């Protein structure tokens, strides 16, 4: 399969806005194109965005030819500024941008700056893949042959450079020859579960059954789920922030004594904070009013559309990271395992 | 506001297929037009279908002229058979048809048959409205000024002849002068929540905020909900069957100590059965694969689409009926309040 974003004679990305109907690889030949790809969510997922930020700098340095280095460098600082502005709050996009820029600026000739930019970006993408496979191997130990895994949103290979976090754990277990099947929640209101998760799993030959988010209750009630594995957008000392709905799934799983796992790398932890420090942004109200171009609600209806919810760590059986599986008490084990 | 189906110099019914974009009333001049309406789902809900079936017979009696009483009576039998066949599994439609036909057959002249047919249809329609007002009045006592009520699917005036069951309690409380606000779950995959519940509450001036089904968790986490009131499709000895997703709401509400009420008339109870006696039918897989005409899942994805789920009675704080509020233990109080 393809990595979600990579370099092959230029910046290439899987155009996720085209899924699930068509697999389309697009080419970003300039700063603006990548930026809009980022805006349209053609590229998404923290690692994917980090790699986008880094390849962005390699791209900006190759955009057009340069006779003088200092002019090249000046341009990179501008491009870095422009790309990060696509969303100032994207920590990963910021990390990718600054790491690639920092490295490229270390060059003393036009070629050096060009090669160093690309080399740092390729290294960062490679490290994300390695991190997910390592995390996957650790997580696979929590899966048994015949297990049915319920997941939420899309913490897979489209959201990372490759392999995935939560779905990376499923891929690692399948690789070990364990028969694993997945139940995926459609994940309203943007349907990342039906559009993306079902696509990447079917593409890779992993059994998947699609259900509405609200069906999480009946499937556990019927004993159709052995474990839940979700990803995370941010992990603070008392909670896991992930795509809205995750907390709901955690409540049903807890009541049914179903193991609930969160797969996320060390970089997703923000251990100096607690849930009270986090502000949850509201997403566009139209995501609940129209579906495709079909109006599904009165045009002027009031909408509450939070982007994420906090799942208390009390509802998390274990955290699966590239440093290993972490169990409660998290206050003790998170610092220990992540080597804070 | 308008009854969902009613008689005013001819049969008229709100075309639900047009909501929420627009309000359109269908006038049925003959039995075929009523059948078309029933078939396209312009008429919705057990009580509305029972009324549609009864009005169907009153309509068949007015459809063309009859010089002979026996010809009219035979005609009503043919019409009864045809109407029932539009939706052969619709038990309530069948019921309205049989009661209307039986009462009409008591007429001894063309004029009397026509008269008795409409009288019976009007009587059954009226009994539903009355049933819902009484239920609402008993239920309103459970609500207080400033309550925010979370609902699911659409148990309102659209799904009945008028007033509604769960939303009827909200209407009765508001008429009492209590400020009541509603939070409505969109109710996937057919979106009865956003298409119908939001429409009728907005039409009637009742505050309503729309959320996805998965947001029941955060909304309760943040204390935005004071009470939950849902309807029911069937209440057996150990469970309430209602639109899929209802059970999930009951799990979250229970964990958060939020009263969970089920409003339904006595006819919805099936006390000689238990959950294991009920088969939950699957709904068309396309409901999860497409939205409007936008593809949201891979065309060949495996889908699990149950129509309802069972909410254990242990998760229901009280049942609101036209005979009064009923509290646990239900094995004792249901037969006593419902006069079994």
């Amino acid at each position: 399969s393809l990595r979600s974003i990579f370099w092959d004679d230029g910046l290439k990305l899987i155009d996720q806005t085209k899924l699930p109907e068509k697999l389309e690889v697009i080419e970003c030949r300039n700063v603006e194109e990548l930026a809009d790809a980022i805006k349209k969510l053609a590229v998404r997922g923290a690692p994917a965005l980090e790699a986008a930020g880094a390849y962005g700098i390699a791209l900006a340095a190759r955009e057009r030819e340069f006779a003088d280095v200092d002019e090249l460098k000046e341009h990179l600082k501008k491009a870095a500024d422009f790309l990060a502005s696509t969303r100032p709050t994207a920590v990963n996009l910021f990390v990718g941008i600054e790491r690639a820029l920092n490295a490229a600026l270390k060059g003393e000739s036009v070629e050096e700056v060009k090669e160093l930019a690309l080399r740092e970006a390729e290294k960062l993408a490679e490290e994300d893949v390695e991190r997910n496979r390592k995390m996957g191997e650790y997580g696979a130990e929590l899966l048994e042959d015949g297990d049915v895994v319920l997941t939420y949103c899309n913490a897979g290979r489209l959201a990372t450079v490759d392999w995935g976090t939560a779905l990376g754990v499923v891929r690692s277990a399948v690789e070990q020859g364990k028969e694993i099947r997945v139940i995926a929640c459609e994940t309203r209101p943007l349907n990342q579960g039906s559009r993306l998760t079902c696509w990447e799993l079917m593409e890779d030959g992993i059994d998947v059954t699609l259900i509405t988010d609200s069906m999480v209750g009946i499937v556990m009630q019927k004993g159709m789920v052995d474990k839940v594995i979700v990803g995370a957008d941010r992990i603070v000392r008392d909670a896991v922030f992930n795509k809205i709905g995750t907390y709901t799934v955690s409540v049903v799983a807890k009541h049914h004594n179903i193991p609930f796992y969160v797969a996320a790398p060390k970089a997703t932890f923000d251990w100096e904070r607690t849930a009270k420090d986090v502000v949850i942004e509201e997403r566009p109200r139209e995501e609940l009013i129209f579906c495709g171009k079909r109006q599904i609600a009165p045009l002027n209806v009031k909408v509450y559309n939070p982007a994420f919810d906090p799942t208390p760590l009390e509802n998390v059986t274990a955290l699966i990271t590239e440093y290993g599986v972490i169990y409660p008490p998290y206050e003790v084990n998170v610092p220990k395992v992540l080597k804070f």
